């Protein structure tokens, strides 16, 4: 029945208002492969709103590995990994990820989102604590809500606040600190050296979400612990396959005893169907390309350094990025929606960040680089951004 | 750091003990396509532990639709549907599901699990209520924990307990009842006529999880509301693609205003990468086969009726199934593990249900049918089960 349900959704008017004003630019229906240019409404649009940092979703080798796994294994496994949904190729990918991030063992999940739900829901229980950076990804907040532990947020990269909040907790309790590695909003890196120093002093477990770090920082792209030399001080390395690795799924890697506990206790792996064969094979062949062909990471950072220097030279107000995510502050929700749509209508795709996710005065667009971008495409996007920011009077 | 974390996992000894006793049969590594026979350790094993009710993960048409979508769209969309991860083919699949289940609109999710997280996390809030059948799938319990509402369980298919618990709640609050359609443990069907009668009297919203119902019950497999004629009395129809539809992902269908709210407010769709192109295309072509070729549903039910009658004729103690899930009670955790491994070692794959998920005296194996099973394969599995149950002295 719908009376009360209709009242619950009655106040949600922003989408209706964006559509009516001709500003709506969510769920834009792309008609072609994710690439540096995409087709939308039959026209070609420069893609600066992707997470495909290495441009690998179009690599013919990765496509053919996926098509070959469909031929051999079919369209799906039709069960959880726990029961009838494990393939030899899942186990292979776990072994190859464990080697890549320097851990004993790993467990796959069908999404990156579920990869955070698993360890955060089942390791800390009644009378324990989870400590979260306040800017952690939604999946980490949600995984923490699924625990029976007390969840405590600390100020963004605020090591004194983390240390003070830990200090206060009962000694006779377990604690787990979970942080993004690269934070996607502003593209900043966690202070892993200080965080791990604090964790060691309070015997707290450390879990890093390397969604935006794998294929981006660390030796041969191995992530945030690799970037800082702190493999031994991070208990759990989580990553996703939906970004540099051009696929869908994720994993958690760590000590074999912890991973054995997770794979038999995490509801998001016991009660959800396994990764498709095609995604296991695409992730495996992306992982072998990222390591064997250093040119992809190198070109990503050439593009990042070039675009960042060009945006600063034009006087754009950038956030504190240390990644291929270039956050461009606008500081008005209305202007952020207008700039986003004006750019779309001039063939440039960027992602808006608005209220209620952030305060109006912190609203921005996110301009992300791919290894496969050209300097010409970067130049075209930035000269269109200059024109739209003028038209908008930012 | 690992001291307290090592203490948290220290008491989890069942896996170690199963492995040491040679009884371990989780994460069995299959080397071939999910089918009526699978390869494990190089040998052929009859598969009676699948959710692929129509056997479609091996259909060459579905494989080629998936391979063709890889060719056109690549290995992944590298973003949430909300931003850069929508394709024209996602929108097509939403329209074709909305038509199939008789609703205005649908939103896809990358997993079935996330499809329950979305509506259960974001529709009922502070001062509202979610009412859950106590046997609801883990994803429904978890999605309810992510809400800010008060979650109330009611006794399994206990309409007097549902009615009494609703009765007691403040009139000036929203309520949402969420139930499995087919419950996978025992394969029983929700009392949707009485549940919807109660929901109408208390103006509670109704959400049905048709994971095990789509492709199984309802006209041309359209699910539990279709099975009872109660499309108008169910607000939200949720389903998965990982079972009859041979793929990965899921959806929620309903009124366009509710679906528009969900797709812009459900964290599991705003903050998780979209379905791979290959899975959208496999789901689309499975959906067209289920409707156009009635032989698949018909053969599933021939196999189900034949196996059920054969198990009852041999004197197995079956649960109250109304589906192709045949629960065979053993009522001893030790015997359930032994029977499971003895069957595996004789080339028969079934799924155990044990403590702590159920009480020892309710432990069982689940024997599920596929349309593609033959009566010969059913006969071989049941004659092996008879032999193992004797050897085990059940
Ligand atoms: C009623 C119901 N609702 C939701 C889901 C989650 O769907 P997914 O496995 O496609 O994520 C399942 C999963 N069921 C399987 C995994 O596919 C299990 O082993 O639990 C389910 O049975
Ligand atoms: C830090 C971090 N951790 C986890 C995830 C979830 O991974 P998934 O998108 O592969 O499920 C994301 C997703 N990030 C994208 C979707 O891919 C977003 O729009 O939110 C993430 O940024």
């Amino acid at each position: 029945s719908k009376g009360k349900l209709g009242e619950k959704i009655s106040q949600f008017k922003i989408v209706e208002e964006l559509k009516a004003k001709g500003l709506y630019a969510y769920f834009r229906p792309i008609q072609s492969k994710q690439d540096t240019e995409v087709k939308i409404d039959g026209r070609r649009v420069l893609m600066f709103g992707s997470n495909s940092y290495l441009g690998l979703t179009t690599d013919t080798r990765i496509i053919k590995a996926a098509q070959d796994a469909l031929e051999k294994y079919g369209t799906g496994c039709a069960g959880s990994r726990f029961l009838n949904g494990t393939l030899d190729i899942h186990v292979e990918l776990e072994e190859k990820l464990s080697a890549y991030v320097g851990k004993e063992a790993a467990i796959l999940f069908s999404t990156g989102f579920q990869s955070n739900l698993g360890p955060l829901s089942c390791l800390m229980g009644r009378n324990d604590y989870i400590l979260l950076d306040e800017r952690d990804h939604a999946s980490i907040i949600d995984g923490s809500r699924l625990s029976f532990s007390k969840v405590i947020k600390y100020g963004h990269n605020n090591m004194e606040d983390l240390r003070a909040k830990l200090s206060r907790l009962p000694e006779d309790s377990a604690k787990l600190i979970c942080t993004d590695g690269i934070f996607s909003m502003e593209g900043d890196i966690v202070n892993l050296p200080e965080l791990t120093s604090i964790a060691n002093e309070f015997d707290a477990a450390v879990m890093v979400d390397d969604a935006h770090s794998l294929g981006v920082i660390g030796h041969k792209g191995a992530g945030t612990a690799s970037h800082f030399g702190l493999n031994d001080d991070v208990d759990l390395i989580m990553g996703t396959f939906s970004k540099s690795l051009a696929s869908l799924g994720g994993f958690v890697a760590g000590d074999a005893d912890v991973i054995d506990f997770l794979k038999h206790n995490a509801r998001s792996v016991m009660f959800s169907a396994s990764m498709t064969p095609a995604s296991v094979a695409s992730t495996l062949k992306a992982l072998e390309i990222i390591q064997n062909e250093p040119e992809h990471i190198e070109k990503l950072w050439k593009n990042t350094d070039y675009a960042k220097a060009q945006l600063l030279d034009h006087g754009f107000d950038l956030g504190a990025t240390e990644s291929p995510i270039l956050p461009i502050f606008i500081r008005s929700n209305e202007k952020t929606f207008w700039v986003t749509k004006m750019l779309q209508d001039d063939g440039v795709f960027v992602n808006p960040v608005v209220s209620p996710a952030v305060p109006a005065e912190e609203s921005l667009i996110r301009f992300s680089l791919m290894a496969t971008h050209t300097y010409d495409q970067i130049d075209e996007a930035i000269e269109k951004m200059v024109k739209v920011f003028k038209q908008a009077e930012v």
